[PDB]
């Protein structure tokens, strides 16, 4: 339940966060993947859920 995780982070804090923003706050508090939350990002964007932007050579997320 990455997704979830991710998307209620995403709206609790109400603030943009990097692919690694997001699976480095979440490692130590829910310890979820690497690809777990990337894959989690874009299943959440694809839903509708959140929204993303990439900035150079990393993508940032938020929700929305």
């Amino acid at each position: 339940g990455a997704p979830g995780i991710i998307l209620r982070y995403l709206q609790e804090q109400n603030r943009p966060y990097s692919a690694q923003d997001v699976f480095g706050n979440l490692q130590k508090e829910h310890g979820l993947g690497k690809a777990a939350v990337v894959k989690a990002l874009d299943q959440l964007a694809q839903e509708g859920k959140i929204k993303e932007k990439t900035y150079g050579k990393q993508k940032i997320y938020f929700a929305d």
